[PDB]
C-alpha cells in the first residue's frame, strides 16, 4: 500500500551517516522497493526513498512497490509555469531544461547541457542545497536568527535569498577575489557581507566563520560538510538527469561537471552508478595555478567525492580552456555558459579526443550562466 512520504520527515534530523545509502543503491539497482510494516520502525530505509526522489512510501506485509508507483518519476511542473509563490516555483519547478548542444564531439560522444541556471534565486546550482539547509533548519532554529556561511559567491546568493523567505537573517562570508554580484546580491537580498581581501580561497575563510560562529552565535550552514547539500542533488539534479535519460530515450553513458563543495556531482555520480555501474563521470580538476571561479581541486578538501562509493575521471583543465569552450559553446549553441560549465564541457571533450569514452549521450552539468562573468569574458575575447 502507498503513503505520504511527507509524514515521515523527521527522519531527516534523526538518521545520521552514509549507511542508509546502501539501501538507494538497492531500490535504484533493482527499480523496486519492499513494503516496510512498521515505516516509523525503519527510519533508514525511509530516509533511503526520500533522498532517491520517492513522494510516496510503500507500507504493508510482503508487498513490493516500483519506482514509479512511489513517485520517483511524476511530473511536479504545472503545464502552465504559473505558480503561487517563488518557493512553490523553486519547488515544482523542475526539472531543469536539460538541451542537447549543437556540438560535435570525437568518437560519437553526443553533449547535452543541464542547464541548472534555470533557478530562480541565484540563477545557479547553489539554489538547491540552500533551500534543503535552510528548510531543514526551520524545523529547530528559531525565526530571526542569524544563518552564516562561507562561498565563492552563488551559494551565498542562494543563502540570502532562502533564508530571508523562511524569517532568517544571513550574513555571508567571500575571499576578495570572488565575483562583484556575490558581493552585491545578497545586500540588496538583506544580508550582511564580509569580504576578506587576504583570503585566497573559499575553504581558507572556514576558520573565521567557525571562529565568529562560537563568539556570536549564529548558525553556521556549512555546505562544505552538511549533507542536506549532497541531499538536495540526488533528490533534484541527480534525479532528474536519471528521469531525463529515461523519458528523453538517451543512451545515457556519463556525466561531467565540476567540484566545489563537490555535493551535485557526487549525487550525479552515485545515483545514476546505483542504476548502471558503468556510466562514467568525468570530473573538471582546475590546473594548478589557475583559478576558475566556484570551483575547486579535489585534493583540497572534499567530502562526498571522497567518501562515496562513486568512480569517477579527472580532467585537467585551464582557466583559458573553460573561457574557450565558453567561447564555442555561445556560437555554437548561442547559450552562454559561465567558465564552471566551460570547464565541464572542455573536460568531456578532452576524454573524448582521447579515446576514453563509449559512443552515446553524456550530459553536462552546467552550474551556471556566463552572463555573471563579463570580465572573464573579455579576456577570452583578448
Ligand atoms: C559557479 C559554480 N560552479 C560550480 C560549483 C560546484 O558545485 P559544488 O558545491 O560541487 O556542488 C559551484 C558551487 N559554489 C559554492 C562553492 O564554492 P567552493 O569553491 O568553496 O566550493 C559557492 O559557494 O557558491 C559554483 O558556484
Amino acid at each position: 500500500a502507498l503513503a505520504d512520504i511527507s509524514g515521515y520527515l523527521d527522519v531527516l534530523d534523526s538518521v545520521r551517516g552514509f549507511s542508509y545509502l546502501e539501501n538507494a543503491r538497492e531500490v535504484l539497482r533493482s527499480g523496486e522497493a519492499r513494503c516496510l510494516g512498521n515505516p516509523r520502525s525503519e527510519p533508514e530505509y525511509v530516509k533511503a526513498l526520500y533522498v532517491i526522489g520517492a513522494s510516496r512510501i510503500p507500507v504493508g506485509d510482503g508487498c513490493s512497490h516500483t519506482l514509479e508507483e512511489l513517485g520517483v518519476f511524476d511530473i511536479s511542473v504545472p503545464g502552465e509555469m504559473v505558480f503561487p509563490s517563488p518557493l512553490d516555483f523553486f519547488e515544482r519547478g523542475k526539472p531543469t531544461p536539460l538541451v542537447r548542444s549543437r556540438l560535435q564531439l570525437p568518437n560519437g560522444v553526443r553533449v547535452w547541457l543541464k542547464l541548472e541556471w534555470y533557478n530562480p534565486f541565484s540563477l545557479s546550482v547553489a539554489d538547491r542545497p540552500a533551500v534543503e539547509i535552510i528548510s531543514r533548519l526551520s524545523r529547530r532554529v528559531e525565526k530571526g536568527s542569524l544563518v552564516a556561511d562561507a562561498t565563492s559567491s552563488n551559494f551565498g546568493v542562494a543563502l540570502s535569498a532562502v533564508a530571508r523567505l523562511y524569517g532568517y537573517r544571513a550574513r555571508v562570508y567571500l575571499p576578495g577575489a570572488a565575483e562583484e554580484f556575490g558581493k552585491l546580491l545578497p545586500r540588496l537580498l538583506g544580508a550582511q557581507v564580509i569580504v576578506d581581501p587576504e583570503a585566497p580561497s573559499t575553504v581558507h575563510l572556514l576558520p573565521r566563520v567557525m571562529k565568529d560562529s562560537k563568539n556570536e552565535g549564529f548558525v553556521h550552514v556549512n555546505q562544505f560538510y552538511n549533507d542536506a547539500n549532497f541531499e538536495a542533488h540526488m533528490r533534484g539534479t541527480a534525479r532528474e538527469i536519471f528521469v531525463q535519460s529515461r523519458r528523453g530515450g538517451l543512451a545515457l553513458r556519463g556525466v561531467a561537471g565540476s567540484l566545489g563543495t563537490s555535493g551535485h556531482m557526487s549525487a550525479a555520480a552515485f545515483y545514476l552508478q546505483s542504476v548502471d555501474p558503468s556510466i562514467r563521470a568525468v570530473l573538471v580538476q582546475p590546473a594548478q595555478g589557475d583559478s576558475i571561479p566556484g570551483i575547486r581541486r579535489v585534493e583540497t578538501g572534499m567530502l562526498w567525492i571522497n567518501m562515496l562509493d562513486i568512480s569517477y575521471t579527472l580532467a585537467e583543465v585551464t582557466l583559458e580552456e573553460a573561457m574557450e569552450a565558453v567561447v564555442e559553446v555561445a556560437r555554437s549553441d548561442g547559450l552562454v555558459i559561465g567558465p564552471s560549465g566551460g570547464a565541464a564541457v572542455k573536460a568531456l571533450a578532452k576524454k573524448a579526443a582521447e579515446g576514453d569514452l563509449e559512443p552515446g549521450d553524456y550530459v553536462v552539468v552546467v552550474p551556471d550562466t556566463g552572463f555573471k562573468y563579463l570580465s572573464l569574458v573579455q579576456n577570452a575575447l583578448e
